[PDB]
């Protein structure tokens, strides 16, 4: 198998912060792919499967989460997925996000939400990030 | 890269009405896949990861989403993947589905909402259509 | 094609229960993938793309819906991923899933939700639950 991959996960113990991690079990990042600076960056050109999913909880806003574009050639930020959510007992509110896309040898790839002191990791599999070459 | 593939964007000028392009950076029709009467079309038989996103608006409904095949043979529309959601400041809700289906040549896929009027599509990323040959 | 693949469908005559089903149509069980006691059993070491949407329903609590791996070695589930939605005419809420995981031979993958007498499979497309191998 020599497909590049990454499949990471947020890191419980941050505050405040989504901070993207893979030496966790049942988490992934291979052949090439790189997490530098929360980032996914690509190895190689070709069709690559990006996804992410965010969960968000409150007791007692507006909400979003994007998967961003940085191309190696133009420095800037485009949007590829994003989505936006409305929201004393607990509430909770998960977003996801997938597509295809074409991409070149060096793009950077973020998965961000705009507030992330609403997040939710108390448990595994809550919020995560991923590539794969197709 | 020869698989089929297709990732479309609702267009933003399109007015009350889900309108798919392919014309626009960041979005995909390559390798036999066609777009026509607003359905995309698949070159070969195989098995297709099928995927698509809406994100709806509003302010101060049972909203649904769904992908059907239309089969070449039988010219009906069964639904593959649907979803229902029921919702002065702003209120946003997505919808996700995807999913992996046995194609046969010719077959059209439609992604498609009850009230396009409750779309939004103010930014990019945000309601989208695509599949992959696996 | 000779892929591992699966999308089971949730029996809409079961009553209260998330009962899996690959002989309808638009289903797939096929290239050694097994549905054994409801969970599905990896026919193959290798990287599964695993998927899996709910939709609940109600009219007038805390929703979550989970797949978890079982490895052949330690017999013990772990949430792959997970997701937890807060909600007289009637409401409807989706959650949908999907990661990309390396599995090993024989391990076995369980999507569930807590409360089976909350979901809604009026209709094809609703509840259901994949695997491809990539
Ligand atoms: S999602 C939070 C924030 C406000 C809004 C206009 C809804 N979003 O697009 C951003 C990220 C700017
Ligand atoms: S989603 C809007 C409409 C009504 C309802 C029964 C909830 N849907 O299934 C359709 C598409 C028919
Ligand atoms: S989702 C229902 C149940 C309660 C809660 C803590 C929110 N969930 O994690 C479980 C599955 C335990």
């Amino acid at each position: 198998s020599d497909k590049p991959v990454a499949h990471v996960v947020a890191n419980p113990q941050a505050e405040g912060q989504l901070q993207w991690l893979n030496r966790r079990a049942n988490a992934l990042l291979a052949n090439g792919v790189e997490l530098r600076d929360n980032q996914l960056v690509v190895p190689s050109e070709g069709l690559y499967l990006i996804y992410s999913q965010v969960l968000f909880k409150g007791q007692g806003v507006l909400l979003c989460h994007t998967i961003s574009r940085i191309a190696v050639s133009y420095q800037t930020k485009v949007n590829l997925l994003s989505a936006i959510k409305s929201p004393a007992k607990p509430w909770y509110e998960p977003i996801y996000l997938g597509g295809v896309f074409q991409l070149e040898k060096g793009d950077r790839l973020s998965a961000e939400i705009n507030r992330p002191d609403y997040l939710d990791f108390a448990e595994s599999g809550q919020v995560y990030f991923g590539i794969i070459a197709l």
